[PDB]
């Protein structure tokens, strides 16, 4: 499912300059999905990935 290659995508992902890392993380795990402070680079990273939940939100070939 969607909601099933999400969490994939989010283990696959799991799987100043912490700023940048934190966001290169967060444009990792969306460039996964596509394919398929600290607490401000976190809230960013978490933003990134509110928007790609809000993306992901929105058998005939089998039985021939």
């Amino acid at each position: 499912d969607v909601n099933t290659f999400l969490d994939v995508v989010l283990s696959r992902t799991q799987r100043s300059r912490i700023r940048g890392f934190y966001g290169r993380k967060v444009k990792f795990t969306q460039d996964t999905i596509t394919e398929k402070s600290l607490y401000r680079c976190k809230q960013l990273k978490r933003a990134a990935l509110g928007r790609m939940a809000t993306i992901i939100k929105r058998q005939h070939l089998s039985r021939l």
